C-alpha cells in the first residue's frame, strides 16, 4: 500500500507540473522544482525505456542551464511525458482498494478534462497573444470563461472569432469539448446502472416468486409477508448454501473460516463454553440452521423427539400439558430438546415459537454419535437434563 | 407506515425552511416557524449526536432572540443541518413501498436541483447586490432566468459577467450546473434500461427457442403459434416449477400458500364442494396441471384409462363411438375420466379438446389411494359414475 | 391485425385534430371533420366510461352548433381527451408485431414531443398576441424557431423575454424542454444497449473458452480456429440441445415441429424418398447430428463398424486399402457405413472427411431395431450394399 | 483478410468522392478520378443489382462527356449510391477482426456525422448563395462554423436567419443535429457499460462469497486474503472446470488442445523429458492440478502416501524427522511423493509448502496403472527413488 502512496505523490507532482509548464509564455518556485525532480529521482530508485523516461523527467533542466549560462517552456515537456506510466499506477491502485469500476474512470476524466481546459485556454490566448504583447490574470480568466462555456456546450456567445484562423481553432475546440462532455455522461451512466444491477441480483429470487404470486393473483396479506420473509433471509444471508459456497475454498483456510463460523454461535451456550474444541469443531460441522415462524409448534408434547434445538435468535415458549404454562421463556443462548433426546423419549413438553426463531439443530443421530465420543459432554448436558 | 408518514411531514418542513432561509438578505410567518419547530420537537419525541442535531433544528431561535432583545439569516442554518438524516428516512421509505431502484433517486435529484438553483440565484444576486441596495421580485426572477438558462446548458447569452469576480462565479456555476444535468440523464438511463431487463428475463426462454427455429428456418405458420404458446404460458405463469419455486418457503406458511392454491381450483367442482378438507389438501397436493391444444384426443375410446381430468379452463367434447355425438360439452368445473377410472376400464368414450384446455390430472394411483382413504368420496363421484 | 390497422387510422386522426385545435386563436376542412367523427363513430361500433369518452370525441360539435346558431377552440378539446386509450392500443400493437422494447417508446416520444413543441409555440404567441391583434405564418414560424431552439438546448439568444411574465413562461419552457431531450437520450441508450446484450448472450460460451485459452496463453494458430468452430456452430444452432429445448413444448405440436425437423434432412436420401413415414419418424427421432473436421478418419478400414453416417453437409473420401483410391467422393445426400453395418462386419474401407462434415449417425442398435421392424427397408439399402 | 483490405480502399475512395461531389457549385484531380473509377472497376472484378450499382459508380462520366462535347455536380451522385454495400463490408470486417460491439458503430457515426456536417454547410451556403454569385474559403469556413456550432448544441448566436426560408432550414438542421449528438452518446454509453459487464462476470463468484462474509461480519484479516485467493485463481484461470469446458470441443482438435496443455507442464520434469509421448499423453490426461497455501503440511512423515506431487509452481520444504532439516528445497520442475509411492510406503519425510504451490497430482492408482504399462518409466524414477 505504501508503494501506492508513493504513486499518489508522484501523480500529484506531475499534475502540478503540467499546469506550470504551458504558462511559460506570459525563487521558492525554483526550490519547488528541485523537490519535484528530487521526488522523481526517488521514483527511479523505487524502480529500460521506462528508466529513460523517468530519468528524463527527473533531469533538473532549466535551472541547471540557467546557472550554466521560451526555451524553458519547451524544456517543461520533459516532465510531461512521464504521465504515460499511469497505466501501471492504476493497476496498483485497484489492487490496493478494489472499488466499483467506473469510479476510477471518473477520477481520470476529471483529471484529463482539467488539463484540456487549461491548455485550450492557453491556445486561445496564443492566437490572440499574436494580437498583443503580454497579458495578465484578467485575460487568462477570460480565456477560461470562453473555454469552459464552449466545452460545457453552454455557449453564451459573448466571445467569438473574427479571423478565419480563429474560426478554425474554435471549430477544433468545439469538437473536442463536445466529445469530452459526452464521455463524462458515459461514466455516470455506467456507474449508476451497475449499482442497480448488483441490487437486482440480490432480489432476483424473491422477485421471481412475487411474479408467480402475481400470476396466481394472491392477496397482499400473504405476498407482503413473503417479501418480508425473503428480505430477512437476505439480511442474514442464511438463504445462501454456505456449504457449497465454501466448497470452492482451499480446504485449509476454508476450515479456518469454518472455525470462524463455529466461533459465531459457540460462546452463548454454557455447554460449549465448557466443551473442548474437538467437540465444538465436530459439532459445528454437524449443526444445521433452521428458521421457525411465530406460533410454530416446534415440539409437540407426546411426540417422539429426535433433535436438539439451540436457540441462536428469538423467543420460545416451553409449555407443559396445558399449552399455557410457560415452563421456560427460552431465549438466545438457550437450548431445548435435550430432555427427550438424552432420555430417548417423546417430547414431554410442547414448544412454541414466540417470535421468528433461528435455531441450530442437532439430529439425534449426530447428537448420539458426537456425545458417544464426547461422553464427558454427554455427561454434561445430561446433568442438567434431570430438570 | 405511519412512522414513514411522519418522515414525509418533516421532510417537507425542512425543504420549505431551506427556501425561506437564504432569502433573508433582501406575523403568520412567525407562527409558521412555531409550527415548524413544534413538529421538529415531536420528531425528537419520535426518536446521541442525532439528538443534538434535532435539538438544534428545533430551537425556536430568531423569534426568541427578538423577544429577548442578517443574524437571522445566519440562524436559519440551524434547521438546514438536520437534512442529513434523509439517509435513514430513505431506508424506511423503501421498506414501506419497495419501488423500482432509481425512482427514489429521481425524486432526490429533483429535490437537490431545486435547492441548488435557488441558492445559486441568490449568490448571483449577492454579487450584484453589491452593485445596489435592495431588490424586488423582478431582480429575483431575472436571477433565476440566468441561473436556469445556465444550468440547463441552454445559455441565451442575455446576461453576462462584467468583472472578473463575476466571471469566476459564473465559471463555478457552469461547472456545477453541467454536472447536475448529467446526473439527471443518469437516472433516466438507468431506470429505463432496468425496466427492459425485467421484460427480457421474462421472454428469455421463448427467445432462445425462437432463435433455434430461425436457425432451422422454420416457417411462420409454426413459429408464430410457438411464440403464442409461450406467451399464454407466461400470462398464466404455469410454466414455472411451482413446486421447486415454493420449496424455498418456510414449510409452515408454504403450506398455507399451498392451501391458497388449493383454494384457487377447489370451488367449481361439486365433488370438492362436498368434500372434506383433508381430502382437498391431500388431493390438491396430488393434482397436476396439464395443457391440451385444440383438437387433442385427450381420451381415446377403447384405450385403458388411468387418470381423472378436472377441467379448470377450456371446452371439451365428450364423444361416443362415432366421434360426433357430443355426449357432453364439458366446461370449466367439469371433470372427466371418472367412468373408466372408477370402473377400472378402458375409456368407453373419446374426448377431444375443443379449445386450449387447462386440466388438473389425477393419476389412477393417486385417485385410488386418495379415495381408498376417502371411501365416502369414492362413493360420491361413483354415484354419478353410473351415467 | 385488422383491429390494429383500425387503431392506426384512429391514432392518426387524433394527432391531426390535436394540431388543428390550438390553432383556433388566429369548407373542405369542415368535411374533413365530418370524416374524423365518422371514423370515431365507427370506433364506438368497434367497441362504460370509455364509451362516454369515445362518444364525446365523436360528437360533431362546432359545425352542429354553427348550423344551430374562441368557443370552437374550446370545443376542440372534445377530440383530445380520447388520446388516453393509447394505453390499450399499444398493447395490441406489440401483440401484433412484437418488436424490440424501446422502439415503440421512441415512436411515442416523437409523437409527444411534436405536440409539445406545437402547443408551446402557441403559448409563446399567446403571450405576445397580447402585444398585437392577429398574426400570420411568419409569426408562427418565429415562434417555432424560438421554441425548438430552446427545447433542443441550443439557444441562439436571438429572442428573449422583456417582461417578467415572459421570463416566467420561458423558465417553464426551459425546464420542460430540457427534460424531453433527456428522455430522448434515454431511449437511444436503452435500445442500443439491449441490442448488444442479445449478441453477448450468443457469444457467452465461446468467450468463456477464449478467456481460458488466453489464461493458458495458447497460440493464435488454435484460438482463431476455436473461435471459428464456435462461430460456425452458432450459425447452424447445432450446439443447442435441440431435445431439451423442445422438451418444454406441448408434445402434440412438439412432435409436429419434430416432423418439420424430420422434413429438414429427409428428402436428399433416396432410401428415405422410398421409405414409409412411420420409419422416417422413428428414424428421425433416432438420428444424431455429428460434426467432423477436415481430415478426420471417420472410418478406419479393418475396424469394427457400428453406425451409419448420413452426410447432410460436406465432402467425404471413401478410400480402399491404399488410402488414396477414392472409391467414392461422397457428398450431401449420400450415406456410408451401410456395408459394414448390414454385413455385421469391420469397415472394409477407410473414410476420411474432406471438409467439415455434418453427419447424422445411426447406431447399429437403432439401425437393427429400426430395420428389423422395417425389414422391407432393411431389404432396400441391403440391395445397394452389394456394392 | 486481403478481401477486407480491398474493402478499406474502396470505402476510403467513396468517402473522398462524397466530399468532392457537393462542392461542384462554387488536371491531377481528373487523373485522381480515373484512379477512383479504376479501383471501382477492380471491385467489379472482385465481385445482379449490385453489379449494376458498382457498374454505375465505376462509369467514367463527366470527363468522358467533357471530351465528347452543374451537370457534373449531378453526375457526381453516381459514385455516392454505391455506399449502400457497406452493410456487407461491415460483416467482413467483423469477421476479420472481431472487436467489441459498438466500436464499429462509433466509427460509422464519425463517418456519417462528418458527411452530414459537410452537406449541411453546403445547403446553408446554397440558401445564402442565392444572396450572391460565387464564394471562397472564408464563406465555406463560416458555413461550417455555424453548422458545427448548431449541431454540437453549443449555439453562439453569431449567425441567424433573416428570412422565413432560412428559419425553416435552420429548424430542420437543429432537429437533425440534435439527434446525431444523442446517438453519439448512445454508443459511448453502450460500449463503456458492456466493458463493465465483462469484468463483473469475472468477479461474480468471489463477489457472492464476499457478500456472504459481510453478512457473517467476518474480519478483514480473512476477507482480504479470500479475495486475493480468488484473484490469483482468476489470474491463472485454474478455477475453471477445464474438463467440462473442453468437453464441448470436437474431440479431434480438443485432444490437440489437450496436447498443448500437456505441453504446458511437460518440459521441466526430466522424467518426462525422457518419457515417451504415449505416456505423456496418458499421464497428462490423468494429472490433477492442486493448490496449496503457505505452511501446508502436504506430506506428513509416517502417514501412508498415495499420490505424486509434481511442482509446477512454488517452493516446498522436504523435511526429515525434526521438521527443520530441509532435505530439499523443492522448486518448479521438481517432484515428490515418489519415494513412498514406489516403495508402497508411508511418507518417510514431511513436506511443507513454503509458498503458495501449484502441484499436479498423480494418485497411486493412476501412477501404478500408468507405470505398470510404462514399466521402463517405472524403472526410470525408481532409479532416482533410491535417494
Amino acid at each position: 500500500r505504501i508503494r501506492v502512496y508513493w504513486d499518489i505523490l508522484v501523480f500529484i507532482c506531475i499534475f502540478w507540473a503540467s499546469l506550470e509548464s504551458p504558462l511559460r509564455i506570459v525563487l521558492l518556485l525554483t526550490c519547488i522544482y528541485f523537490f519535484i525532480d528530487f521526488v522523481f529521482a526517488l521514483d527511479i530508485l523505487w524502480n529500460g525505456s521506462w528508466f529513460i523516461i523517468d530519468l528524463i523527467a527527473a533531469l533538473p533542466l532549466e535551472y541547471a542551464t540557467t546557472t550554466i549560462f521560451y526555451l524553458y517552456l519547451l524544456l517543461g515537456v520533459t516532465r510531461i511525458l512521464k504521465v504515460f506510466r499511469i497505466s501501471d499506477i492504476l493497476q496498483r491502485i485497484n489492487l490496493a482498494f478494489q472499488p466499483t469500476p467506473g469510479i476510477l474512470r471518473l477520477v481520470l476524466f476529471a483529471f484529463w478534462a482539467t488539463l484540456v481546459a487549461h491548455w485550450c485556454a492557453v491556445g486561445w490566448l496564443y492566437v490572440d497573444d499574436l494580437l498583443d504583447y503580454q497579458t495578465g490574470w484578467s485575460e487568462y480568466i477570460i480565456a477560461l470563461y470562453w473555454t469552459v462555456a464552449t466545452i460545457a456546450t453552454v455557449g453564451y456567445g459573448d466571445i467569438t472569432p473574427s479571423t478565419d484562423s480563429q474560426r478554425i481553432y474554435t471549430i477544433f475546440v468545439m469538437i473536442l469539448g463536445a466529445g469530452v462532455y459526452a464521455t463524462v455522461i458515459g461514466n455516470i451512466a455506467s456507474i449508476l446502472g451497475s449499482l442497480d444491477l448488483a441490487k437486482a441480483a440480490q432480489r432476483k429470487k424473491m422477485a421471481q416468486v412475487d411474479s408467480f404470486l402475481k400470476a396466481r393473483n394472491i392477496s397482499q396479506n400473504i405476498r407482503r409477508r413473503v417479501r418480508d420473509y425473503y428480505m430477512y433471509i437476505i439480511d442474514r444471508g442464511w438463504g445462501e448454501d454456505e456449504n457449497a459456497l465454501l466448497n470452492d475454498l482451499p480446504i485449509s483456510l476454508r476450515r479456518e473460516v469454518k472455525i470462524q463460523l463455529h466461533r459465531d454461535l459457540l460462546e452463548k451456550v454454557p455447554f460449549l463454553k465448557g466443551a473442548d474444541p474437538a467437540l465444538v469443531t465436530s459439532l459445528v460441522f454437524s449443526m444445521k440452521p433452521m428458521i421457525f415462524l411465530e406460533g410454530d409448534t416446534i415440539f409437540r408434547r407426546g411426540e417422539k423427539g429426535d433433535d436438539l434445538y439451540i436457540l441462536s435468535e428469538g423467543s420460545v415458549d416451553i409449555l407443559d400439558s396445558d399449552e399455557k404454562t410457560i415452563l421456560l421463556s427460552l431465549q438466545e443462548g438457550q437450548f431445548f430438546g435435550e430432555l427427550a433426546l438424552v432420555m430417548d423419549a417423546p417430547r414431554s413438553a410442547t414448544v412454541r415459537a414466540t417470535t421468528t426463531c433461528e435455531i441450530y439443530t442437532l439430529s439425534k443421530t449426530d447428537f448420539d454419535n458426537v456425545l458417544k465420543r464426547f461422553s464427558q459432554f454427554r455427561s454434561a448436558i445430561e446433568e442438567s437434563v434431570a430438570h
